[PDB]
């Protein structure tokens, strides 16, 4: 007999795209009112949770990938440090544990500026990623490090988000680290940003390609697979503009599908890599198949 | 920047299932000839496994069960220490970095005598699990390690899985450390042998359960997942019985489509742990959600 251990795997996932190196960095889980937050009948996301076997309230993996372009070590998004709960932060723990040391990141691209993809960012009130430039939309930027929205916050108090965006954001302005990007952007080799808004003002996704090899970094592009997949134009209350959200998810999606090359989004399953293909309505998300890298 | 690390995480996958710990053994990967093996004209498989963004020879998992009962730890199938070739044999080391130690295992459940299931008994000439008894179905046992059947399989090599099943087996019997059960019976608490014979004489499915929360392990009922779960009816050549094969497989995937408990199988894309349903014709399998256990 012995003792239960009671932990789970190292938070990271080891995957080789062409002739870079993907390894997906988990910074936990936390537990999500799914039936609230989405733009449809409530009876709706709750057969569409039992079809996947979901409960309640959603247990959701909050995901950062790590890009080694055997050039530059890139990293996109940071988890959310210790501004989303005590279930998340788990990140710059998997990075290490990956392999990697923080100070060995090149740059560090933002999807979008939510607390669950900055927060990383900072460890307390040094820079968590001292040799790195972050990179961000300027639309992003221009929008959540407005000290006039801030103050113009709606469900006040749960402005925290901006405040939250500053405080990780802010330490590499002053440093002279952070370069925003407007929309379709060539990044560092191998990697580019396409403006997918809606999410939020500036959301961006980040194409991976080395070797005719791609893979597709959609941060919140989805964020509910029970139903998101099946019916891409379902948005949520945590959507800008809706329509927006609709319209870029259906793009990716369709892109994907028609390409056959991977996608990632920040709260699919862990490691949330897979395929894509069309399915009636909608379409059918296909998990990386598991596979060994030595 | 940094030199790219290129190694996968440790194959262990931790969940929960009512009071018990269940921890899913990655053994390594090995390529299989899959379109060659399934029974059903080439192109068809082809098909199948492109409809899942795959292709033969396909890279396809090998793992084991380890289930922590609290008054007991045991484990179900081994992987295939070398008898299959230098990509597997990792089960051991893996139950190590999932820190328990191979001397503290106390039963050893075996679905069936295949080499990528019992390799693991042994490590060189030694017992890999001193304390441990092993368990199997007597049909699997009179059928694996007669000298006779060996004598009987003109297959040269093809002979070599009755001698690694032999092999893999002796050292345990030579110690008054086998111990076989016939048919349906009820190991240690929490755990029950159900016969699922078809693919060997004596294939056994190891159901596990506690606090209203099962899981059904069941070996080698499938093999081929692109091809089979939409196709129940596809057996391959390593099928001692294809018709029972088929009718077995049915049963219990009718069975966890009509219960709604997970199910978990050997060479299902690691860790191999999910739910089944029915669509149309036949099923879909909705591997478990990432969760995190602390
Ligand atoms: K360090
Ligand atoms: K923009
Ligand atoms: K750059
Ligand atoms: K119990
Ligand atoms: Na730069
Ligand atoms: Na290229
Ligand atoms: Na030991
Ligand atoms: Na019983
Ligand atoms: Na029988
Ligand atoms: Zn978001
Ligand atoms: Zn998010
Ligand atoms: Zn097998």
């Amino acid at each position: 007999a012995a003792p239960q251990v009671r932990t789970s795997a190292p938070g990271y996932y080891r995957m080789l795209l062409g002739d870079f190196e993907i390894t997906a960095l988990s910074d936990g889980t936390v537990a999500l009112p799914v039936d609230k937050r989405l733009n449809q009948p409530a009876p709706k996301t709750q057969s569409a949770l039992a079809k996947s076997f979901q409960k309640a309230p959603l247990e959701t993996s909050v995901t950062g990938y790590l890009v080694n372009t055997g050039s530059k070590l890139v990293l996109v998004d940071t988890g959310a440090a210790g501004l989303f709960g005590p279930t998340l932060g788990r990140l710059a723990a998997n990075l290490k544990a990956a392999g990697y040391q923080p100070e060995q990141v090149d740059e560090i691209y933002i999807t979008h500026m939510h607390p669950d993809h900055v927060g990383g960012l900072m460890v307390g009130e040094q820079l968590a990623f001292p040799n790195a430039v972050v990179r961000a939309d300027q639309k992003e930027a221009d929008f959540w490090l407005s000290q006039t929205n801030l103050d113009k916050a709606p469900d006040d108090e749960s402005k925290g988000f901006f405040k939250g965006a500053m405080a990780s954001l802010n330490p590499y302005v002053k440093a002279g680290k952070f370069k925003p990007f407007s929309g379709n952007t060539d990044l560092v080799p191998g990697i580019k940003a396409l403006a997918s808004h809606g999410h939020t003002p500036g959301h961006t996704t980040y194409v991976v390609e080395s070797q005719g090899q791609k893979l597709a970094l959609l941060g919140d592009l989805i964020l509910v697979a029970a139903v998101q997949f099946d019916d891409p134009s379902v948005t949520t209350q945590l959507d800008s503009d809706s329509k927006s959200v609709a319209v870029e998810r259906k793009k990716a999606f369709a892109d994907a599908a028609k390409g056959g090359y991977l996608i990632a989004a920040s709260h699919l399953s862990f490691p949330g890599i897979g395929h894509i293909r069309a399915e009636g309505k909608g379409y059918r998300f296909v998990p990386v198949n598991y596979s060994v890298v030595n």
